[PDB]
């Protein structure tokens, strides 16, 4: 008996077609996955002829055109009532070993003819669409494993994949025990032969996410859900003699830390994703690693954390932006937080008359008078950040006053290095000046950040912070510096590659775990993408305006339960 | 057939006891190392009562204390002519669960009776001393392993372990090289069947080498050495299916750059690469492989990676690299010189530390238009951003005291009150005052934590890593700063975290690193600090309060 698997590319909305066509532009390394997937003998994965089989519907058979049908090297298999296999035969002249296109009228006499007659000769079946074999193949339930396409922006559509158990890895259930009736989807039975028992209903579990990708402005990433019961209870190596020696003293070694993983629960995001491979689960597996390893320690604030020093992750930036989807970032923050650094502003009422509060519970008068600047007006950070990155060391009055030609920009300097001569090894820009931490309202958390290019005009930036909060700054400020990364390429004819976060002081307080043990149960949903406005009316750092950005399919999980 | 062991423990010298004791003081891991290894039957290393047999000569069974006497848990087997097994038994009678102690002629004769009268008890057999058991052992060339417990120091001794075909991952092979090795080394039969025939010839060949431990003042590292011929010398099934031909085209592109370079791999034998310098091997090695060469400042021509990391345990043993040796007094005399807040690189040259001598050399300081620069002018480079932040600099003679923001005094005070702080950082990068410095820092920033233990770690930033040349000197600065700051603060030094940004090495010396990635590392050394109760403040260090314990680097590269 031979394995069945679903292929499908959707929108977060099932969406997966308009007139008989695809929704979205042309996925290209959609394709060539789809070819890989259904061409692949079994064999090959880990490295007398035989070969696939792929399964379509009457209309995605007659959705392609006829120089790409039948599909090469693989049998192919059109469930249609309609269609004659002798037309098929004479629509193209047929290749050399090119197996002969069947019709078959339903899905199980498919499959059934693919296991009598082609019994020696097939290894994997996979049904490749559309909505009519997808439900016929989710209710027969005969798939194993489900190949899906997740497409993070939502395109026009006339047809949809079916509703099935697992559906949530597209977007957010507003059943979050909250529903209205039982969430409708196709019965998928665990057991095939047992059919529509109530102990026989199955659920589709990711197994598999990979990092986010994109062709033609559309971002999108794998998965892999495997058949698991709906179980809803929560509701190197080395020769055989070189390993035995070696691991007594393995055994030993790990005494002190085999003993402390058993005293506690281990935490670990989404614990049944073997392949994870979405670059979000550097961030889930940092929240994991500092509940589970971390010391918990006192704090500036009283509250009182839980601490490691010294972690690191790497975003790309060259298919998708890291805006973290596990738990929505406030975009609009990041935005004109960033290009108010830019500016060299230190009024926050400027960002305060935004929307964006998130400097206002520290530029207080009462606050700026705990830190013994009674003569600061109230939104006066002091020379903090963007002071620092336009205008290092210069002597700070207000936010009133204009700064214009004082003190080192930084910004200036690392721009025009690049411009000019992009191996040096100084592009550095720096908020951390000691001479003028006790006249600001806050010293800089995001303290230093250097440029990289390699050989191929790609631009790579780290980022030094000192104090991490895991539960809330972290994103935002991987969101900051990727944006930066963005901005800075784009006026200096870069394409951006990757952004570095170095960690200090990274911690997660302890009125967040509870909170953040939920978030680690969500998986990851495709990065979005950001894409400058009016890249041609964009010359200099200074020119980028709050409205000449777009966050394109940018699909993130809700709010916490708590 | 029973596998055969060897667990020694050796200075590099292959001393091994002294006055029928052991030459240095109590190793609680060894210790531990050597009870959890002689004592772990493979049902519970692998993951009817069975033991594994420890074979003793006899005056190595003389030398145990009486309470030590016989080894609990483990037949013991006493290789000896003069020794009775009635008197053994007489001495301490066995607990019930315990084996009576077997006395045998020879190791034949003992690994006779454990093949023929334990051959449904015992598991593993040990031989564990001394030198006359352990010669026998590798002339029989019964042994698979050899689990030798590196002692970094020399401590006086009169019983040696045999000179053996692998004794090069102990110390260095210039005084009796290759030639003196056929009258010094046993001959080690490959199959002890064919015993010393010209194409029987074994060698050990370490794989597996540990993190660095010490005890006492003593520090040393743990290695498995494993019998090969002298002649290789010049998830469930359907979710790892499922996933697997998704794998198979993302890996594509990776898998055919990886088949056509070949690919370099620090010692690639030893499986199990604790030992910590194997961040530096492994970082030069991901460097060759995979960074990428462009030409610099000077067109040399660098290969580059950006953004990697590594870190130090401080606790037990000091990062003084081993496969090169480091230029510990110019460390040392550069890091002091640094916290005097001393700008005058002439001090140190008078003090024999020549490294920033061509950088401030007349022309030097000439060609960063500097030309009012005093010869020896680092200007307000390193220690002096340390110690005056922001402050104006005239020269390397001009007092500063009370100048700028003294960075490392509010280190120091913030970490005796309130360790707790998440400021607590010292920079060197200053953007205003780089024009008037000879070289713009390279160690740029660095960051102190202390956990609930009293533990102090370190991070430093550092823009611009020279794998080959700078880096395992910068390791040891800081590392060092970490114990000096750790100790006037009453603290313990934990860690030292290595945040690296562009990180490359030179294209001419990629053939030396290739040789030295060739050489096992050794244990660390041991940095001490002396007069600890005359030393209150980061200022009172002087060069002498200083020692380097066991330092025992490879020599200098061929290439
Ligand atoms: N994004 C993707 O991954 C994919 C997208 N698509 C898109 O989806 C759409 C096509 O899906 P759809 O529109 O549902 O048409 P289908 O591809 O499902 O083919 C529909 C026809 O196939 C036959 N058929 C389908 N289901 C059954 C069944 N259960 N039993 C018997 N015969 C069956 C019938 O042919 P007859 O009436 O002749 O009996 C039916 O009218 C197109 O827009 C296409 O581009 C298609 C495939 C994959
Ligand atoms: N650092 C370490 O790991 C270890 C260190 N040591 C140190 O080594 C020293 C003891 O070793 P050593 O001094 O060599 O004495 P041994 O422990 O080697 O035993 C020597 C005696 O054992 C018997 N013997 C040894 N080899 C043979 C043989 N091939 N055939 C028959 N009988 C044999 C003889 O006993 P008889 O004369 O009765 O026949 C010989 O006099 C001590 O200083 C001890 O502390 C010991 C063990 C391990
Ligand atoms: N992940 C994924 N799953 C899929 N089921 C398809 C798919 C979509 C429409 C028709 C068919 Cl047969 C397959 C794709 C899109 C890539 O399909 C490549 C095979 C089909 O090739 C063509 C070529 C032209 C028009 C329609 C399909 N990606
Ligand atoms: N890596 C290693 N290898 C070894 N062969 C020994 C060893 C040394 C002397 C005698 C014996 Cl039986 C073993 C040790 C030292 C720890 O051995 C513990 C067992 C013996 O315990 C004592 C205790 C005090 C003095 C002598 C042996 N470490
Ligand atoms: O950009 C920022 C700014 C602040 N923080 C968090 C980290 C700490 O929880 C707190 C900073 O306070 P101190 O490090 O000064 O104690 O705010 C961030 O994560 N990112
Ligand atoms: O403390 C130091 C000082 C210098 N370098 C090396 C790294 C670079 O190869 C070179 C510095 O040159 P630039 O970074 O200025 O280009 O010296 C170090 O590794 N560590």
């Amino acid at each position: 008996q031979k394995p069945v698997c679903l292929v499908v590319a959707m929108t977060p909305k099932r969406g997966i077609g308009i007139n008989n066509g695809l929704p979205w532009p042309h996925l290209t390394t959609d394709f060539k996955h789809f070819s890989r997937v259904t061409k692949t003998t079994p064999e090959e994965a880990s490295r007398g002829k035989r070969f696939n089989a792929v399964v379509m519907g009457r209309k995605t058979w007659e959705s392609m055109p006829r120089k790409f049908r039948p599909l090469v090297d693989r049998l192919n298999i059109v469930v249609s009532s309609s269609l004659k296999e002798e037309d098929i035969a004479a629509e193209k002249p047929q290749a050399e070993g090119q197996q002969r296109v069947r019709v078959c009228a339903s899905l199980p006499a498919a499959l059934s003819l693919l296991e009598e007659e082609y019994k020696d000769s097939v290894d994997q079946i996979f049904v490749v669409g559309g909505a009519g074999l997808y439900e016929a193949a989710l209710s027969l339930g005969v798939a194993s494993h489900l190949y899906i396409t997740r497409v993070a922006r939502e395109f026009p559509c006339d047809v949809f994949f079916p509703a099935f158990p697992g559906d949530d890895i597209l977007s957010n259930k507003s059943t979050a025990a909250q529903a209205a009736a039982p969430a409708e989807s196709v019965f998928v039975p665990f057991c095939p032969e047992l059919g529509r028992e109530k102990d026989n209903e199955a659920t589709y579990r990711p197994i598999f996410i990979s990092k986010t990708f994109s062709d033609n402005g559309v971002p999108y990433d794998f998965v892999v859900l495997e058949k698991r019961r709906k179980t809803d209870d929560a509701a190197g190596l080395q020769a055989p003699s070189s390993a035995a020696a070696i691991a007594p003293v393995l055994a030993w070694m790990d005494e002190e830390d085999r003993k402390k993983r058993e005293q506690k629960e281990l935490i670990r995001a989404v614990p049944h994703v073997h392949f994870r491979g979405h670059e979000e689960f550097q961030y889930l597996d940092l929240i994991a690693d500092i509940i589970n390893n971390g010391r918990t320690m006192d704090d500036r604030t009283g509250v009182g954390v839980i601490s490691k020093f010294g972690c690191t992750m790497r975003y790309s930036l060259d298919q998708a932006f890291p805006l973290l989807t596990t738990k929505r970032v406030f975009w609009k923050g990041v935005l004109e937080e960033l290009l108010w650094f830019i500016r060299g502003d230190t009024n926050a009422n400027h960002l305060s008359e935004k929307g964006v509060k998130i400097w206002d519970k520290n530029v207080t008068r009462e606050f700026l008078d705990s830190r013994n600047l009674p003569h600061r007006e109230v939104g006066d950070i002091g020379p903090g950040y963007g002071f620092q990155w336009r205008h290092f060391g210069a002597a700070y009055k207000d936010m009133h006053t204009d700064y214009t030609g004082q003190g080192v920009d930084q910004l200036k300097n690392v721009i025009q290095m690049l411009r000019t001569n992009p191996t040096d090894r100084r592009m550095l820009m720096t908020a951390w000046n000691p001479a003028a931490l006790d006249e600001m309202a806050l010293p800089p958390c995001h303290l230093l950040c250097q440029f990289y290019v390699n050989d191929q005009k790609e631009l790579s930036c780290i980022m030094y912070q000192r104090s991490c909060d895991v539960g809330l700054g972290v994103p935002f400020n991987i969101a900051s510096y990727s944006l930066l990364t963005l901005m800075v390429a784009h006026v200096c004819n870069l394409k951006p590659k990757e952004f570095i976060h170095f960690m200090g002081n990274t911690h997660v307080y302890t009125n967040h775990v509870e909170a953040l043990k939920e978030q680690l149960r969500r998986e990851p949903r495709p990065f979005p993408i950001v894409n400058i406005l009016n890249k041609e009316r964009i010359k200099e750092i200074d020119d980028f305006t709050a409205e000449d950005f777009e966050v394109v399919g940018y699909v993130p999980h809700g709010r916490i339960q708590m």
